[PDB]
């Protein structure tokens, strides 16, 4: 079962920037809906949306795009499978969205080649776990920003489908039918500059799973990088807005080049 | 257009004899419900609620059962947009009352000798069905409302708060899903039930209800009880049922 889709009303016109609308088919013939936002650079970052969201999200979509349109970078910004305007009869949260990714990242090379010399990443909650794979299995990709990764998917999913309270009925049993991948071994295979970002008050991914991932990494990758921060769950940039932007500014420029 | 719930269990599971029939609205909705014969001149069709269907086995199949048991012909059918009955978008109770006035036209149509009389019994939005049926369908002869939304605006507002308990990916999922003029024009037996532990509808809500309607109506009765929203023929089945079925033995003639 599907999650609702959702489309949002603003477009990069909002943020004062001409765009295209996009089409993408994957590997696997999927049709992604998508926006190329051409920024006169070199370089492009693709944002990666989380579960059951866009990318509209008015939360951390949209002030990721305008962050990457000010710091002067291109944008690819796509929906997941079975999300926002993308077709796809079915979100794998996670498994089969690599493809996705890679189909962008082709797509870029294909259409507009000079416009993606360097390719970058910022993924959230289920778009964080597929730029930690993208970053391991895509070779284009020089660099990426994973905020708020699951890490156990199982305990994730639970954390984040599951209602336990059974006070009132009326709640449990309306929401109770709708409570029906190895993240630790990318830890071996990244080499690539990697900011993974988490927060305090996240619920459905705890810090000790994301402190895992990094320390695990560490030890083939001095790039990895560790940010706990007391927001909760993808919500960084919502909080700290000013705080998220330098540091991940910060690592794109560095490594971006 | 909410998530179309249907059970495991039919009228057999009862030890009645039943049909799978099918209903055509007046705006051309097909609707799926159940007949079940028993033996009698009275008809007396129990309407579910919200998002649920015929099959609700918290309050529905004991209803259907009391009914059967109590000797009165059933009529239940899943409102439109749910269960299995035809229809896209759901109206909450607003067009609904196309799909009871459907029901009562087809007993009349095709089984008359067995609804001379016509009761109906309604939980939740089912209530709130029942409540306007008893004033617009004529050949409905009374009517029990069990947990009636008074104030539909502010029922959905504490479903809300409710709601901003869930884990944010649930909530996604269920996102989409998130009268007193009546009080004038029904002059029909009307027995209103509402729980003290009810947390969508307020028992003061369904007291002014009562108290308007009772200017124009000597037969409305209004018992209040220590259930939860729908939940009192769960937590009290002897006295819902034996309140219930003497309101109905009364009026049902
Ligand atoms: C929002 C769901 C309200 C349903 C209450 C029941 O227990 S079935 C009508």
């Amino acid at each position: 079962v599907n999650p609702p889709r959702v489309v949002g009303n603003w477009t990069p016109k909002d943020l004062s920037f001409e765009y295209k609308d996009v089409e993408i088919t994957t590997e696997d013939n999927v049709k992604l809906s998508g926006w190329w936002i051409d920024n006169g650079s070199d370089k492009t970052v693709i944002p990666l949306h989380g579960y059951t969201s866009s990318r509209w999200a008015e939360h951390y979509m949209r002030p990721v795009i305008e962050f990457l349109l000010k710091e002067g970078y291109n944008v690819l910004a796509f929906d997941f499978r079975a999300h926002g305007k993308s077709g796809g009869k079915y979100t794998t949260v996670g498994d089969k969205e690599i493809l996705d990714l890679k189909a962008g990242v082709k797509w870029l090379k294909d259409n507009y080649p000079e416009k993606s010399k360097r390719i970058g990443v910022i993924g959230f909650s289920m778009g964080a776990l597929v730029a930690i794979r993208g970053l391991s299995e895509v070779k284009e990709i020089c660099c990426g920003v994973a905020d708020s990764p699951p890490i156990y998917l199982d305990k994730t999913g639970a954390r984040g489908m599951k209602y336990f309270a059974k006070l009132p009925e009326w709640l449990y049993s309306f929401v109770k039918p709708f409570s029906e991948i190895n993240v630790l071994n990318y830890t071996n295979s990244i080499k690539k500059p990697l900011f993974l970002i988490i927060g305090r008050r996240d619920t459905l991914v705890k810090v000790e799973e994301v402190q895992e991932f990094y320390e695990r990494n560490k030890h083939v990758n001095p790039n990895v990088e560790l940010w706990v921060t007391d927001a909760p769950h993808v919500r960084t940039i919502q909080v700290f807005p000013e705080e998220w932007k330098s540091r991940v500014g910060e690592f794109l420029k560095r490594w971006m080049g």
